[PDB]
């Protein structure tokens, strides 16, 4: 492992909300396929299904259009409409109360899920441990 093994709470049963505290952005999957932020809680794309390929390991859809969140080989988020290596993230819980996702396929250069205060995603490689633009709160929808 490249990484800690501290599990968040929680489970897969019910679709939620990826709220990022940072700038209090919920994650979004467009129908483009585009990836951001957006603080408007009406957004039809902002409702997310997480389910468990391996204990830790989660592909992330959205229930809307069914695309798989992403992340490409330049740390780009993008959605995908079937799911690939680069769809599979590590969940963990940080600071002993968010989760956070790690690209499975960049996971030896500490790539993250994150959303900076403008509402856009960060690209992999300006993500790292520390930041708050990583912490993430599932909350119901």
């Amino acid at each position: 492992h490249h990484h800690h093994f501290n599990l968040p709470p929680g489970n897969y049963k019910k679709p939620k909300l990826l709220y990022c505290s940072n700038g209090g952005h919920f994650l979004r999957i467009a129908p483009n396929g585009t990836v951001d932020g957006t603080r408007d809680r009406s957004d039809q794309h902002i409702q997310l299904q997480l389910s468990a390929e391996s204990v830790g390991e989660v592909y992330i859809k959205s229930t809307e259009t069914g695309q798989y969140l992403a992340m490409d080989t330049d740390g780009l988020l993008y959605g995908s409409q079937t799911p690939n290596e680069e769809c599979l993230f590590l969940e963990r819980l940080e600071e002993n109360h968010y989760n956070t996702y790690i690209s499975k396929k960049h996971a030896e250069k500490n790539w993250f899920v994150g959303l900076k205060k403008n509402g856009s995603c960060k690209r992999g490689p300006r993500t790292h441990y520390g930041q708050k633009a990583i912490l993430f709160l599932p909350l119901p929808v």
